[PDB]
DNA sequence: CCTGACTCC
DNA sequence: ATGGGAGTCAGG
């Protein structure tokens, strides 16, 4: 029984200093989507407007760019984002119930005003799925139907602000989502809107040669399997590989035999076919998502690409990215990495810009744990990526390859992330008796860590829970399960989402330090992508020197710890050339 | 619509 | 049984 007032026009009460605001766009991909309705609520009632009226209204536009109007909303990244391709600046988000929620528990998945309200056992309002419909019949409803939907969710946001908050303080997380997330999604608004420009000449062109290149690399599959087939269905490559051929079975999964490229590595003393077809696969993937997938989301006139960051996603505190993914572009392989030439910067006589902290995680671990050695090992500046990679290949540190470093990467993660003699064993294709007595000598060396990690699965079986340097907290109601694969994947999360979870508290942070420093020092510079621990930007080819400076010493003190932290730094003419 | 493939941190 | 966190794709 919800009282409000359907407004045909803007009054002086709707603009009042503070309110609950929901600005609705109900795409899943918010870029350049309508705004199908508004909903008011503040000390002085609750209104809808409707779109064509309130967003040309310059009291209301005002109003919504007033920073001392304070707005709380739920996901206000969408809102501000929706608003700029109307033309319109969203200031003044001073709480953010989709932040919030997240913050409380990432487990709950809680992507809707409803599921928010559930915490709270609040059910004076629909789940949006309920309201919209799904699939071919999403659809807006009647205009009362719609304005009542957006008025109770407004409603919610107003009477939920407050026992979010408060629970949020006894976590101690009130400054996390105040310092840290609101203001990072403002950030992240930013550089969604701006986009990332797509040199779409040189991609359509390596497309050309990639269809011609596939087909015959496809042909010599063929040539050598003795019959045409479907490459690209692990259920048919199957029946060649293990019945025609008569290849070993290494592996099976529910649906039959593996072909996982892990087992077709190891088939490679059996037949030389094996080998095409990971290549094949490789330059399938390339053209089906890198360049096909790439053009059908470049915005025609402008060129550019205006990915999403979830910021409410991830279980540990990363952002995701999608429609499209920005954070999963090529690089080990030259032949991938070659689509790097084509994100190129929006303005001539600009450069692309990047910098990636060193060893990330290994640094914070060596805070978080308080191993002396490894603590000791980046006071001396070495590299335990490189360290490692000199012990398994047997190797000088000059004779290292930026391919053997990669690979020692995974075997050092792996390592004090919790993986077995087996996983050790089938990575690096050597004895499992090797890979024990490896893992043992590498907790020799840093038995601190060792120590830590037995510890944190302990400490989350006592609390239930683990937590973050900034206070990110992870529910593991699985840890003390009787049953041992439901524990033990508990048991691995305890280990690495605090460390992992750290690392982008870390990340988070340097962000708005950065912007708030280029703001200081009016550079045109700015963000374009998050990477996990890298940041991506563009400016004019004349600020690189500063930015040589800047962006690295502003990543490097975003939080003081035991161990110095390090970042790389590179620029060129598109982000291939940024290395 | 899921599964298993390739991609990154 | 067998490091953890993600997204997109073709096939079925
Ligand atoms: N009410 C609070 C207090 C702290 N924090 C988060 C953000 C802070 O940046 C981080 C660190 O807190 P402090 O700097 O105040 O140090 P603490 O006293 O909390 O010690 P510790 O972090 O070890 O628990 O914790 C928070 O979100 N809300
Ligand atoms: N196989 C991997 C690769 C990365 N990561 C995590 C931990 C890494 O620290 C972080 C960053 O990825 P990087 O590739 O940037 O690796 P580093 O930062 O550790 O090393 P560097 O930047 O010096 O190459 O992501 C991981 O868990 N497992
Ligand atoms: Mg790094």
């Amino acid at each position: 029984k919800m009282a409000f007032t359907l407004a045909d026009r803007v009054t002086e009460e709707m603009l009042a200093d503070k309110a609950a605001l929901v600005v609705e766009v109900v795409e899943e991909n918010y870029h350049d989507a309508p705004i199908v309705g508004i909903a008011v609520v503040n000390e002085h009632g609750r209104f809808f407007l409707r779109p064509e009226t309130a967003l040309a209204d310059p009291q209301f536009v005002a109003w919504l760019g007033d920073e001392t109007k304070k707005k709380s909303m739920f996901d206000s990244k969408r809102a501000a984002v929706a608003l700029k391709w109307k033309g319109i600046e969203l200031c003044g988000v001073s709480f953010d119930l989709l932040l919030a929620a997240y913050l409380l528990d990432p487990a709950q998945g809680v992507d809707d005003v409803a599921a928010a309200a559930k915490m709270k056992q609040y059910e004076a309002v629909r789940p949006d799925e309920a309201v919209y419909g799904k699939g071919a019949k999403r659809a807006v409803p009647d205009e009362p139907v719609l304005a009542e939907h957006l008025v109770r969710k407004a409603a919610a946001i107003w009477e939920l602000e407050r026992p979010f908050l408060d629970e949020l303080r006894r976590n101690e997380q009130d400054r996390l989502l105040v310092e840290l997330e609101q203001p990072l999604s403002s950030i992240l608004a930013e550089m969604e809107f701006a986009g990332v420009k797509v040199d779409t000449k040189r991609l359509e062109q390596m497309g050309k040669e990639l269809a011609e290149q596939l087909g015959t690399v496809e042909q010599r599959i063929y040539e050598l399997a003795g019959q045409e087939f479907n490459i690209n269905s692990p259920k048919q490559l199957g029946v060649i590989l293990f019945e025609k051929l008569q290849l070993p079975v290494l592996k099976k999964t529910k649906t039959g035999y593996s072909t996982s490229a892990d087992v077709l590595e190891k088939l490679a003393p059996y037949h030389e076919i094996v080998e095409n077809i990971l290549h094949y696969r490789q330059l399938g993937k390339l053209q089906s998502t890198y360049i096909e997938g790439l053009l059908k989301v470049v915005r025609p006139a402008t060129k550019k690409v205006h990915t999403i960051f979830n910021q409410a996603l991830t279980q540990t505190g990363r952002l995701s990215s999608t429609e499209p993914n920005l954070q999963n572009i090529p690089i080990r392989l030259e032949e991938g990495r070659k689509i790097r030439q084509a994100f190129v910067p929006s303005e001539s006589d600009w450069l692309i810009f990047a910098a990636d902290y060193s060893q990330i995680e290994l640094r914070v671990l060596a805070h978080i744990a308080e191993d002396d050695n490894l603590m000791e090992a980046f006071r001396r500046d070495l590299d335990i990526h490189t360290k490692t990679a000199m012990d398994i290949f047997q190797v000088s540190e000059d004779e290292v390859t930026p391919n053997m470093r990669r690979q020692a990467k995974a075997v050092n993660f792996g390592i004090v992330y919790g993986i077995s003699d087996y996983g050790l064993a089938q990575n690096l294709n050597i004895s499992r008796k090797e890979a024990a007595e490896f893992i043992e000598r590498y907790f020799e060396s840093f038995p601190g860590v060792k120590r830590y990690m037995e510890n944190i699965v302990q400490e989350a079986k006592q609390k239930g829970y683990v937590t973050t340097l900034l206070h990110r907290r992870r529910y593991l109601p699985d840890i003390t399960s009787r049953n041992f694969n439901v524990r033990s994947f508990a048991e691995r999360m305890a280990m690495n989402t605090p460390i992992q979870g750290s690392a982008a508290d870390i990340i988070k942070k340097a962000m708005i330090d950065l912007n708030a420093r280029l703001k200081e020092e009016r550079l045109q510079a700015h963000l374009l992508l998050q990477v996990h621990d890298e940041l991506i930007l563009e400016a004019p080819k004349e600020e690189m020197e500063r930015l040589c400076r800047l962006v690295p010493e502003v990543m490097e003190q975003a939080v003081t710890l035991r161990v110095p932290l390090k970042v790389d730094y590179h620029y060129g003419s598109t982000w291939y050339d940024a290395k």
